[PDB]
């Protein structure tokens, strides 16, 4: 069962904003959204897509663990953060995204497609080039398919090892304290309209999870901090965290 809440709507017209954030009680089995048509809608993933590209890469032996270390190549580029070494924790901390182009290469096409498909992962096309698809080729994503899909994850019932959906969840851990547990990725879509942000990922309670997965139009990067500050509304009117 599926709930409209358009109530939410002013967390994003207060910020001169438009979106869509999608939770699923798992307990309850019963989910929650502010706009159903949107919540339907596909984007492409960006930098969500770290989440299954780390799974099939670890899954593959292309990563070994978290550990292993993918060296800079030594080419400048605009993010910081970037030119560095990274292994799998900081890669997707820093949404290192050369990282995870050299991961799709080392994977390639077929294998990609396959195990896409596999995870019943948005509508599966990995169309255009093996090493941006999930920036400005074919594949899409609902926020209510992310949702499907972190569910499974949030399980270990992805067609991948235990291990490799133990360590890709260590590598989303984003925020713990004494209330709660978020494991996350954010995501920021730009080389193709309408540019949005992503936040999709879970909130560990004691005795519940709930899932979510927003989206949001991102006209400038002077709204990326609304992705995480947004949902976070949602998750403190819905008396999920304090
Ligand atoms: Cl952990």
């Amino acid at each position: 069962e599926w709930q409209e809440n358009k109530s939410w709507n002013a967390h994003f017209t207060e910020h001169k904003s438009q979106g869509v954030v999608v939770l699923w009680n798992e307990n309850k089995q019963q989910g929650f959204t502010n706009n159903l048509k949107r919540a339907n809608q596909a984007f492409l993933p960006a930098s969500t897509f770290k989440i299954p590209n780390s799974l099939i890469a670890l899954d593959l032996g292309v990563v070994k663990d978290e550990h292993q270390v993918f060296k800079w190549d030594g080419q400048t580029r605009d993010i910081a953060t970037w030119n560095r070494d990274h292994n799998l924790i900081t890669a997707m901390k820093y949404s290192v995204v050369p990282v995870y182009q050299e991961f799709a290469r080392q994977i390639g096409e077929a294998r990609m497609s396959k195990m896409l498909h596999a995870f019943d992962y948005g509508n599966e096309d990995i169309s255009g080039n093996v090493d941006s698809f999930w920036l400005d080729g074919g594949i899409r994503i609902s926020a209510t398919e992310q949702i499907s899909f972190l569910r499974k994850l949030y399980h270990n019932k992805l067609h991948v090892s235990e291990r490799s959906q133990r360590i890709v969840k260590q590598a989303m851990l984003t925020e713990a304290n004494g209330d709660y547990i978020i494991r996350a990725k954010t995501g920021y879509s730009t080389r193709i309209e309408p540019k949005i942000g992503w936040w999709v990922g879970w909130v560990e309670l004691d005795d519940n999870v709930w899932f979510f997965a927003m989206n949001m139009d991102m006209p400038t990067s002077d709204g990326l901090g609304l992705r995480q500050a947004i949902t976070k509304e949602v998750l403190k009117q819905e008396k999920i965290i304090p």
